């Protein structure tokens, strides 16, 4: 059968939030069966713990946020990404501070930890939500949808008016490797952007380290792109972040077009409140399912 996977052994990274600009001590920790993903701000007494599910998600602020009561943990997603790229179920995610680290700006550095670290398959069915029913959800010019496909896959599509701007792309995970692909995609800002969330106190971890910084016509980072589509393939990264919000790993496709977290987080709450358009289901054999997994 397809089992549930934790981490094999535990994980410790350094980095800088983002926005906060702050110094964070990251450790990942193997969790028991049917734990899901679990965020640990650790610097607080009593510890707060919000586990990484679509009812936690806070104000849609300038990246995917969990919250309980006046507690954040911010800029969630690139991690939760590098966790569903390789099928994590189940961890502890402790923070010394409110903000996950940004590392490159990519996920290629927590899937590096987390391949270093190994994966542990647990006595438990993995369970998947398996889209049954189209699910749309569009705000202005922005859309997201879930299409019933016996796979899972992410197509995106951005549309940007600047001189930097392939915008659009297609991947089927079980045929295309997250890893070589998608993992490596940065985070990108464009520098009038950039100056004014300085002004506002934001981007405070923010540099030519940890993003694709554009000014009006060019990417500024002397070493330029890791991709021809970087852009594209790092909304299809964040994407899979908010996806893995579901608490299960999905069989569907997704379709953002101009898509964010704000409308990510829309449509997770109405295919989650459409029960009609998505069941729970576990493969006694690996070799029938329409998904795979890397060895552990
Ligand atoms: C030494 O410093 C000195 C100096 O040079 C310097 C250099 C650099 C910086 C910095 C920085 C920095 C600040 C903010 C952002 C950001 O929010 N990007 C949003 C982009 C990326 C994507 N969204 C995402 O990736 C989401 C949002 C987060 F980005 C994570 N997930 C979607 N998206 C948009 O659609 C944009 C067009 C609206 C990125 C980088 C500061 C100072
Ligand atoms: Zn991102």
């Amino acid at each position: 059968m397809i089992k549930q996977r934790t981490l094999k052994n535990i994980i410790r990274a350094t980095g800088v939030g983002l926005h906060s600009g702050e110094k964070v001590y990251l450790t990942l920790k193997p969790a028991p069966v049917d734990t899901g993903i679990v965020f640990s701000r650790t610097d607080l007494d009593p510890v707060v713990e919000i586990p990484a599910r679509a009812e936690n998600v806070g104000e849609t602020t300038m990246s995917t946020t969990l919250v309980k009561g006046d507690v954040k943990v911010d800029t969630v997603e690139h991690l939760l990404s590098a966790m569903a790229g390789l099928g994590i179920d189940n961890a502890y995610v402790e923070l010394s501070a409110s903000e996950v680290p940004i590392m490159d700006g990519s996920a290629g550095p927590f899937v590096f930890l987390i391949q270093s670290a190994g994966l542990q398959e647990q006595e438990a069915a993995k369970k998947f939500i398996r889209i049954k029913r189209e699910v749309s959800v569009e705000e202005g010019d922005k859309r997201a949808v879930f299409v019933p496909f016996d796979g899972f896959k992410v197509s995106f599509e951005i549309d940007f008016d600047h001189p930097v701007f392939t915008q659009q792309a297609s991947v089927d995970f079980s045929s295309t490797s997250f890893v070589k692909e998608v993992s490596r995609a940065r985070t990108f800002g464009f520098m009038r952007d950039i100056e004014y969330l300085r002004s506002q106190n934001l981007a405070l971890g923010g540099s030519v380290e940890n993003a694709i910084v554009v000014d009006e016509n060019r990417v500024l980072n002397e070493d330029g792109l890791r991709y021809e589509d970087e852009f594209v393939k790092h909304k299809i990264l964040d994407a899979i972040g908010d996806l893995y919000l579901l608490g299960n790993s999905l069989i569907g496709e997704f379709r953002g077009f101009k898509s964010g977290h704000a409308l990510n987080n829309q449509l997770l709450r109405t295919l989650i409140a459409d029960k009609d358009a998505w069941e729970v289901v576990t493969f006694e054999d690996a070799r029938t399912a329409p998904i795979s997994y890397m060895r552990p």
